[PDB]
């Protein structure tokens, strides 16, 4: 990806594909644990246990 986050608390993480977020599998971004509409992406293969995200980059 080589591709930073913005949003979340990792602070510039890269997102790791496929990451697991609340027992689904997340080959790309999402708006999961989310109500208003901006997309993340876990920094971490495995969501549930370490709970490290971070926003979308670039959706052009």
């Amino acid at each position: 990806s080589w591709m930073s986050t913005v949003g979340g608390n990792s602070g510039g993480a890269p997102c790791v594909f496929p990451f697991t977020f609340l027992g689904n599998k997340y080959e790309s971004c999402t708006s999961a644990g989310r109500s208003d509409g901006k997309m993340w992406c876990a920094t971490t293969a495995n969501y549930d246990d370490d709970r490290k995200w971070g926003f979308c980059p670039d959706q052009g």
